[PDB]
């Protein structure tokens, strides 16, 4: 396709992201590289306005489902290849349940051959001593299914799935996300039957670094079509 021999081989990934969480500022900058061809993602991103202030699992969502591994039988239904160069719109409502909610809006597209998202975060009606703005969530990371539909109306795909986030208690703290995603570009997309993505992510610390930061391990492949 237009797109998919953009990921045939490792391409370099830059993600850039301000935030806003009930007034507490923020900006986060990640780099690493992705493998569609075996759905692998390794990246670190740093807080370069000091330390973060929402816990670090709450973010790694909004953190190129391009790099997706497709299984050839299911190529046609890769939406996010589709769209690039040019790229795509990615928008999300997280509701964190009995807490506030995340509203982004991000591109990802290429800048010459790396792979950027560019990302504007904006989070509100938080409790201040809850999971999130009060640091209780641990720092791990479950698999999950995430859902995808077409949406013809937008020319793009809808996409809906939970998180569900470890609290320090043995709890679980629930991050509902509901997703739409639309191409930048005039040109054609795939749009595809209905499926899910199989997720898999791995947190970890550079023993090395000393500002606040997350690295990042992550698989995915497109499953649910035969």
């Amino acid at each position: 396709s237009k797109g998919e021999e953009l990921f045939t081989g490792v391409v370099p990934i830059l993600v850039e992201l301000d935030g806003d969480v009930n007034g507490h500022k923020f900006s986060v900058s990640g780099e690493g590289e992705g493998d569609a061809t075996y759905g692998k993602l390794t990246l670190k991103f740093i807080c370069t306005t000091g330390k973060l202030p929402v816990p670090w699992p709450t973010l790694v969502t909004t953190f190129v489902q391009c790099f997706s591994r497709y299984p050839d039988h299911m190529k046609r239904h890769d939406f996010f290849k589709s769209a690039m160069p040019e790229g795509y719109v990615q928008e999300r409502t997280i509701f964190f349940k009995d807490d506030g909610n995340y509203k982004t809006r991000a591109e990802v597209k290429f800048e010459g051959d790396t792979l950027v998202n560019r990302i504007e975060l904006k989070g509100i009606d938080f409790k201040e001593d809850g999971n999130i703005l009060g640091h209780k969530l641990e720092y791990n990371y479950n698999s999950h299914n995430v859902y995808i539909m077409a949406d013809k109306q937008k020319n793009g795909i809808k996409v809906n799935f939970k998180i569900r986030h470890n609290i320090e208690d043995g709890s679980v703290q629930l991050a509902d996300h509901y997703q739409q995603n639309t191409p930048i570009g005039d040109g054609p997309v795939l749009l595809p039957d209905n499926h899910y993505l199989s997720t898999q992510s791995a947190l970890s610390k550079d023993p090395n670094e000393k500002r606040d930061h997350m690295v990042l391990l992550e698989f995915v492949t497109a499953a649910g079509i035969t």
